[PDB]
């Protein structure tokens, strides 16, 4: 009686996350790739791969058009039904501003989200010298992901060019971005697996993302003095995120450590939040002991209600 969660990639970008996600390792997650681009779905490391648009395409992209990937998804929906069956939860990773991601990541969370599934989109917007038209394709995509999900993550992608330094790789960069979705899905598929002291459960999740509209997904690890707040902070104050803490009324917030985890920090940590939202927050409080854990603390924070 476990919770099934999904993650699928719509488009090159999601791909691109997906397949890097699978090599760093998750457990416990499936993993769909959908693409109209028939090369980038060979090359793929998903159990699970669909390709859209054959005929629409023959089997290339659709060349930064949305309706294409609109249509092709829309032609798809039986197969993306099937390979969706069984997810009490599914996440979405798609760029916006081309044709597939833009115009088939929407599709495709309507179809989970009318399936029961708890539906997250985590999707980039594209880097300011990819030009207007690409920004306002985008954005147009992110306000149809907004209508098709319970909850959605927006990462503009100019956001990388703060973390970077004048040498760091490109893919070293995008594995930033990834880690918004993987340490989420992670730190969800652990608080649904581990009975915690002040116990969280997949319904908990649902009362924070089911139809929310923007949200924030964080993890936070510390040690040493101050480290229940100093993982707190962490948790709540990325870098790439479109949508801050500020304004959040609703918050999920699970702390995990050893038994050395004292009432005290736990108190530290949610103050934490609630000071940051600058809102009286409807705060879902858990805790977990990990004994194995020694001096290490972890929060992750889930925050609707923008
Ligand atoms: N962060 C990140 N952004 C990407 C990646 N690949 C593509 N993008 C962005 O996603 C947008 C859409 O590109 P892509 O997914 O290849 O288009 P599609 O397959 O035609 O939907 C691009 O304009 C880039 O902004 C990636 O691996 N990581
Ligand atoms: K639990």
């Amino acid at each position: 009686h476990m919770a099934t969660l999904k993650v699928i990639g719509v488009g090159g970008g999601g791909n691109n996350a997906v397949n890097r996600m699978i090599d760093h390792g998750m457990n416990n997650v499936e993993f769909i790739a959908i693409n109209t681009a028939g090369q980038a779905l060979n090359l793929s490391k998903a159990e699970s791969k669909i390709q859209i648009g054959e005929k629409l395409t023959r089997g290339l992209g659709a060349g930064a058009n949305p309706e294409i990937g609109k249509k092709a998804a829309e032609e798809s929906r039986e197969q993306i039904e099937d390979a969706i069956q069984g997810a009490d939860m599914v996440f979405v990773t798609s760029g916006m501003g081309g044709g597939t991601g833009t115009g088939a990541a929407p599709v495709v969370a309507k179809i989970a989200k009318e399936m029961g599934a708890l539906t997250v989109g985590v999707v980039t917007r594209p880097f300011s010298f990819e030009g207007r038209k690409r920004q306002t394709q985008a954005a147009a995509g992110v306000e149809a992901m907004k209508a098709a999900v319970d909850t959605l993550i927006v990462i503009p992608n100019d956001r990388l060019l703060d973390i970077v330094d004048k040498s760091t790789p490109m893919m070293e960069a995008f594995k930033e971005a990834d880690n918004v979705l993987r340490q989420g899905v992670q730190g969800i598929s652990d608080l649904i697996a581990v009975s915690g002291e002040v116990n969280l459960d997949f319904a908990d999740v649902k009362t924070i993302m089911s139809n929310q509209g923007s949200a924030l997904m964080g993890i936070g690890v510390s040690s040493g003095e101050n480290r229940a707040v100093e993982a707190a902070k962490k948790a709540i104050s990325s870098p790439l995120l479109e949508t801050s803490i500020v304004g959040a009324q609703g918050v999920l917030m699970n702390i995990t450590g050893g038994e050395s985890l004292s009432l005290f920090e736990a108190q530290e940590a949610a103050d934490i939040v609630q000071d940051a939202a600058d809102e009286d927050v409807n705060m879902i409080f858990g805790t977990v002991i990990n004994p194995e854990l020694q001096d290490e603390i972890v929060v992750t924070v889930i925050a609707t209600g923008f």
